[PDB]
């Protein structure tokens, strides 16, 4: 089926961009969302888009700072994060959200990325 390959992570100052892509090399889903895990902390959802892109949603804390959008022609899933924070930092994730039945509930069957590292610091 699919394989999504992530690129544009970085080390950037804080109030700094990224533009974040996730290239899907083959097809298979319900939708698309880019996810993010610091250390210790669980796989949140911060961006999400439908197929037709007219449904975006966004984290609480990355409203206004973050674009999810999608190239159809080049099959690539983007996110645009401005004004990045250091509380920003993070391994970032996109996943293809399909489903699959567990015991007579459904579960989101994900087609995931490798993950691209972003870290926001002073150090940059």
């Amino acid at each position: 089926e699919v394989q999504l390959v992530e690129s544009g992570g970085g080390l950037v100052q804080p109030g700094g961009s990224l533009r974040l892509s996730c290239a899907a090399s083959g097809r298979t889903s319900y939708g698309m969302g880019w996810y993010r895990q610091a250390p210790g902390k669980g796989r949140e959802l911060v961006a999400g888009i439908s197929w037709r892109g007219d449904s975006t949603g966004y984290a609480d804390s990355v409203k206004g700072r973050f674009t999810i959008s999608r190239d159809n022609a080049k099959n690539t899933l983007y996110l645009q994060m401005n004004s990045l924070r250091p509380e920003d930092t993070a391994v970032y994730y996109c996943a293809f959200a399909a489903g699959s039945a567990w015991y007579g509930t459904l579960y989101e069957y994900d087609y995931w990325g490798q993950g691209t590292l972003v870290t926001v610091s002073s150090a940059a």
